[PDB]
């Protein structure tokens, strides 16, 4: 019987109590969030600086402990380039009755696009990154996997510009890069909702400005649809929400667009993909793969890296109901479970 696992120590960090294994040193605080906090860390083993997570109560509830536990599962899954992974996990506990939180290990990220966001951009730049982002979005949807939720903010970044996607598998909060059918629920949506997102991201990146806002989800479509233009009677049609079919119906039916004059400083390889993103009909709308083809990235493309998850992200307790006594019981295994 112990206080925690030989080999680990107990720090404060951010002036709350971390517990680390020895290899893992100079902690320093990072970030603090929603359900837990990040600090860095150096792994005396190699010198490469990390990044920890410790959660938070993370069995204070089914809900917690299921979110948790999916985290853990989903960074196990994804081995890419350009989407975040697991390097370790770890827990001090050193039995059940002591299992009170684990920690996430993962390459260290120094910040991301949303903090970098604004500084004009070159066009190559932006064809380095989004490509990255395009060959993350195309691996974790071959894995059966979609962001939903894919902003700047989820979009981590070093110094060189190497990119690795985050958070995915997640009154008003802003939604200026969510896909119209999620947003208004009008049709169902595919694994092009993430592309959509890039478009956003794109369009900003060309020109310093968030491209979609608005207070409300009807003054957000109507900027919306100041750029994708009334959309024709194919696409009304897939609706399935008759209400906004009416609505959209009865609008002055503005034609499109000329992507070339929405953005009169973008090169016309860069206006043609972003229009084919910005495509309402999520039939139309480039998948990962399709948009990777495109004339944009020819300098950085290189089909090799572009690649697929072997096998698709298989939970089979994703639906199932447990108590967080049995929830503790399949995140402490999975921790045994892993190797480094
Ligand atoms: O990227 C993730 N986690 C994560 C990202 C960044 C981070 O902090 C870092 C990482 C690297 N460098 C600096 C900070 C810590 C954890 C991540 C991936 C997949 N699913 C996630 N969740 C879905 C279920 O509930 C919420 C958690 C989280």
């Amino acid at each position: 019987s112990l206080i925690r696992k030989k080999g680990f120590y107990k720090q404060d960090v951010n002036k709350t109590a971390w517990e680390l294994p020895k290899t893992y040193v100079s902690p320093t605080h990072v970030g603090s969030g929603a359900y837990g906090s990040v600090c860095s860390a150096i792994d005396k083993r190699s010198g490469e600086k990390v990044a920890i997570k410790k959660l938070s109560r993370p069995f204070q509830s089914e809900i917690f402990a299921k979110r948790a536990y999916r985290e853990l599962l989903l960074l196990k899954h994804m081995q890419h380039e350009n989407v975040i992974g697991l390097l370790d996990v770890f827990t001090p506990a050193s039995s059940l009755r002591n299992f009170y939180d684990f920690y996430l290990v993962m390459p260290f990220m120094q910040t991301d696009l949303q903090k970098i966001m604004g500084m004009e951009f070159s066009e190559e730049k932006i064809q380095y990154l989004v490509y990255q982002m395009l060959k993350g979005l195309k691996y974790i949807h071959s894995a059966g996997v979609v962001h939903r939720d894919l902003k700047p903010g989820n979009l981590a970044v070093n110094e060189d510009c190497e990119l690795k996607i985050l958070d995915f598998g997640l009154y008003v909060v802003t939604r200026w890069y969510r896909a119209p059918e999620v947003i208004l629920s009008w049709m169902h949506y595919n694994q092009t909702v993430d592309i959509w997102s890039v478009g956003c991201i794109m369009a900003e990146m060309l020109t310093g400005k968030t491209l979609f806002k608005g207070k409300d989800y009807l003054d957000q479509l109507t900027q919306i649809l100041k750029v994708t233009g009334v959309p024709g009677t194919e696409f009304v049609q897939k609706l399935n929400d008759k209400a906004a079919k009416s609505y959209i119906q009865s609008l002055p039916q503005t034609p499109r667009k000329d992507f070339t004059q929405l953005f009169p400083r973008a090169s016309p390889q860069a206006a043609d993909l972003l229009e084919k993103m910005l495509e309402l009909d999520v039939d139309k709308r480039l998948t990962a793969a399709q948009a990777l083809t495109h004339p944009f990235f020819e300098p950085f493309r290189d089909p090799e890296e572009e690649t697929e998850a072997q096998q698709p992200f298989d939970d089979s307790l994703e639906h199932e109901k447990l108590t967080v006594d049995e929830w503790k019981q399949h995140i402490y295994k999975e921790i045994v479970n892993f190797s480094p």
